[PDB]
């Protein structure tokens, strides 16, 4: 019944099930835990594999040795259980020194810090076995307008991630780049802050086929956004190299809830798409257990991260199989979206009075699209009414 | 006392000051207006320019002869004023065959008719002076997520711009397109819903030198963004070639407020930005008078467009040319953002033991930004308390 | 299979379906619906009634002999139909008149005449059956600040209300009012923004309990509140007089959206509450069927409506009655929410060493709440998991 | 030049002044203040007074013999600087305990430890000469749906507000009650979200009199709500008891910036309002210094939260004096909304075939109302135009 398996590839960070639940407002309410307990917990709900920081793993200020001894103790619980280690990132947000930014902080002694913070992390991501490297810039930006002048910051942020790639590749890693962008919190505005933000940067960069992007559900929806449009957008570029899924109520400060929690509706068409599509990377989870939970209720957040993932998984897949559904697609004209307009050429359709000198606008304009019959097909499906 | 000249290169669309007040709730409060009238009452106002999507100058339907009557007309306005056409644009969204689109309609004869819609007012545009051609997908979208694989839209969105480039170039015309994004509103999402998606998208054309953003004050507004930040990764892109100047009043419907409402502290630092960068193209007002309004109020309005311009451009003058702003500046190292993080290197940054292992973090976080005191500045220069 | 009845209650605006798909962009899509098919097909559907604003049945305009016309055929639809009136409304805001407002607007005569548009129609409305008497202040409010004094807006906001509750009981009149708030659109703000505004002026006019609330779905999330929220206020102070269900994504223009659609897990927890609470009104639309849809998705639309509500109900009556259910909302103290905090009154609280001295925080603290694991079993039963 | 005095009635909290700077995604950038520095500090700066959380003045958990010291050192401050502490509140948020909420916690045992805790401070408050008494229900919500039977906790916000009436009223103290609503953070949705549904639950409780609100331009702001409109209803109520100035930067986390900052036109209206109702509250800023601001930006960003107040009201009192102003505001009718629609009575108004019969609607239609050259007015004077 909806059981994950690690061939589900279902990834959490240690700083999700790890959340202490220390807010703006109010103390932790659970104790830290352990990353070795984080893993051989995950491993028993069923999960694929964990992500971290690296202040998640090694504590802020460790000694080389005992930063030896932090990193050997999570390779155990690894190799003790099977877990994998796809992606891991950088912390550039929570040390103080990090509160004009890191990349982009004004100060340059700062952004060269942030640097070789970074590379640090890189080497042992690489070690771990990691595939995707993500960036969220979480201290990038401005609470008013003088702070920061923009195409300064760019100019920086395009620097920093330019040498991370002349870094990687003098270097052989396989390793490439996520950008994970966020409009806004803690800054009062983020640079790079919708998913269309951080592509259109991405081909300003010396090696673009490095880099792509992570979005995250509640990120997008912090800005009205369409989750689902913004992926495709993302998927059409070549560009999604993980994802960050969790739930969102609306425009608010980042809840991170559950995946499923939010915009039920979106998180379908999200599963629909990326299952259409055939996207292969890991399916990760930024979340956080709400800080009214003890443990027990943090390992019920997670199972039901992935739990609900599996069902909209089988709905989508009963909707798309569905004779009846792909009648009304064809009555939609789905199918004539994906025909090109003009193959024939522009001389062609310049030639072809049937496209405006003798087009019947008004037959054309009096077609029905039926989307509606379409789309209480896909609710009758996603509730299980047929 | 804050007058324009033509010499500010203010522009109008003909549906702005002829917006007749039809909402989604009441019928028009005024009559509509002659482009004639309009040309000739923006340029005693002081204005530079107008511009026009095929269908307010040419009504919907007309035969080549009264469309010939049409061009004389507004012609001979432009030659007794002086008044330019710097920009054009179509219309893809008045007429029901256009209720799911233009470019990226299902039908795919629909699309078709778009395409031919388009090329015949680019002729046009060229041949009334126009150096910017605009397209506003304000039908690409959908209500509901089955009724639009956004992949299949994105292929058909790039197959119709791939076409309108291929027919400038055939026909050897000096015109750009610029891409005016807005996230929703007709549809309930629309594709490239923002600047850092409609960026990102050009970058995938066939001639992405061709083809620019058209930014507008509201629309980013809608999401919740920073406009001034958005027009920043613009500009550094070099991809501000045209720019739509109004205000909005927070995520809720288009309101297409006059310039100066809304958020009046974005327009400030918008003001600063645009002339601090030598921004030179046309300064144009795509906004309605309120239907609360009479014709004397009409006029009113698009006045008060650009005096909150000039008054703005004069405030931000002061601001920069302030010794004491000067001064804050470089006591929040704006100076040091313009500097490069590491110019001498990667390998120069891997051996610089005062960039990590001797950083000494404690005391660079102690180091206040001062970024509040600069903000007040600019505070008191915009109110004129200095 | 989900079959509605005239005894479910549900009710259409003629305004809804009969709605003809123009909006600020664009020109209708569907020709005019006759008010007398309307009820027709309406009821083949299994509709309990229908509501209309005046305007809607009888043209603008109309002497009193076609008006006499107009509702003896209106009337005969609905005696061979069975159908019902159990609400009626007046407009207020579609004649450019009503431009500032009817009952606020700052012309006087314009507000003598807005009282008198709607004393007519409440006799109508009584004729008819209705019990209920709904008004929508589309108008009542402001683009800018200075243009409305909103404590004297209140003032006749306050007059108006108190003259039709003394022409109803001065007419011996069964009928009840109901205000229904909306934030903004038409208006850049329009007055009492939210159901928590209209509850509290109606508890300032000079006889209360003629007065209550309709809310609407769509109107409560365009502020980004929670509208099961809202409704439970209202039922609390016994107020939800009507209301009115659709769909809205989010913080945007007023879509109107079909019922389920939009945000799904708040129509769960709305349904889950109406039926919990006992809500004997009208289950009533307000929502407009797409505009890219012909007649056959008018109906379609309409149709999921009632189908959305019949199915969101089975879901929640089984949520519960699940015995696993009824225990998890024990484990999550919700039996405890219902217990007085100090029945046995403030002296024997303050005397209570065990409420403070004695009470041990800490062990209090560490109690985990179990919502998550009682969430997932609601999403569980909103699937059809469980 | 914009000098602030004690007379100027400006207020501060123990926690803005006092924000250590952390958030949810970093450590704090500053050290902790003593209370009695802040005082001395803002008594330079031309504060009139302070106020407090009991856990800001005294540190939780402390015995009562290092509790009378704490209020003895306290009490020192201010008569060694002539402060005032006009308002207090209790914290009900920051201890794990309260992570469910305090008044309407679903633990009957956290709600009466809550109002224990809460009747401890406002004897201390009466003590120190406060006016006003604050409530702040910041956990009070939910982020799930079944988490929280809305019902039953108004029941329980009622007998807890009740319980606190009684207690004042026995004890014959001299101090009233002010609710101050936000719409959600840190809950997912906060009960009585805005100003408009805390005052509708006001006309429930027992002695209606005792109990006002204390509204927050950020709060509001973030439901996208007009402040000025909400406090005009609160002034309309008799019920605007104290009020929380600040800035927030659209919808979003709660910003909590200097006042002035943020929406500029809002706080330009805002201090209209107050000025011209004769508003002789404490004018109390409840504001955040960025975290990025070492000590010196703290005062600088405090001092310019008096310093923007100033100058607004010095621009909305040249506003409202100006003859051309006040000529426009006749043009607009604003005299005309003042005067009652029918102080003639039901009977006149009905028999009145001026008001409908005989009324010329076309002719009122065609009126402009002269709003935007009124509001450009506003903006000249704001701006320092005029
Ligand atoms: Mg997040
Ligand atoms: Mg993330
Ligand atoms: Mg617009
Ligand atoms: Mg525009
Ligand atoms: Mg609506
Ligand atoms: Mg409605
Ligand atoms: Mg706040
Ligand atoms: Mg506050």
């Amino acid at each position: 019944n909806y059981q994950p398996t690690p061939e589900d590839r279902f990834t959490f960070g240690l700083w999700t099930v790890g959340w202490q639940g220390r807010d703006p407002f109010g103390d932790a309410t659970r104790r830290a835990l352990d990353p070795v307990e984080s893993v051989r917990r995950l491993a028993e709900l069923g999960a694929h594999g964990v992500t971290f920081h690296d202040d998640d793993l090694i504590p802020f200020g460790s000694s080389d040795s005992e930063r030896e001894e932090h990193v050997k103790r999570f390779r155990q619980a690894l190799d003790d259980t099977g877990m994998k280690v796809p992606m891991a990132t950088t912390n550039l947000f929570t040390h103080p020194v990090f509160k004009d930014g890191g990349f982009t902080a004004n100060d340059r002694d700062v952004r060269r810090y942030a640097l070789r913070k970074t590379i640090r992390n890189i080497d042992l991501a690489v070690e771990l076995g990691a595939e995707t490297y993500v960036a969220w810039g979480g201290r990038e930006g401005a609470e008013s307008g003088g702070a920061k002048d923009v195409r300064d910051a760019l100019d920086r942020m395009k620097e920093a991630f330019d040498l991370l790639g002349e870094y990687v590749t003098s270097q052989g890693y396989d390793i490439r780049f996520a950008i994970e962008p966020k409009p806004n919190e803690p800054r009062g505005d983020i640079l790079l802050p919708t998913v269309g933000h951080a592509l259109a940067f991405i081909e300003r960069l010396e090696r673009p086929e490095l880099y792509g992007v992570n979005p995250e559900v509640g990120h997008e929806q912090m800005a009205g956004l369409n989750f689902p449009h913004g992926i495709a957008q993302a998927l059409w570029a070549g560009k999604l190299f993980h994802i960050d899924l969790n739930g969102q109520n609306g425009i608010k400060y980042d809840q991170d809830l559950r995946f499923g929690a939010g915009d039920l509706r979106a998180a379908f068409w999200l599963v629909d798409l990326l299952e259409s599509a055939g996207y292969s990377g890991p399916r990760h989870f930024d979340f956080k257990p709400p800080r009214t939970e003890d443990f027990d209720g943090v390992w019920a957040s997670a199972a039901g991260c992935m739990r609900n993932y599996l069902i909209l998984k089988e709905r989508a897949a009963a909707f798309r199989a569905d004779p009846e559904v792909q009648e009304a697609l064809r009555a939609s004209r789905l199918d004539e979206l994906a025909r090109p307009t003009a193959a024939d050429g522009l001389q062609a359709l310049l030639d072809d009075r049937s496209a405006f000198e003798e087009f019947d606008v008004d037959a054309a304009a009096a077609r029905g699209m039926a989307f509606e019959r379409l789309d209480q097909l896909a609710m009758d499906h996603l509730l299980g009414a047929r």
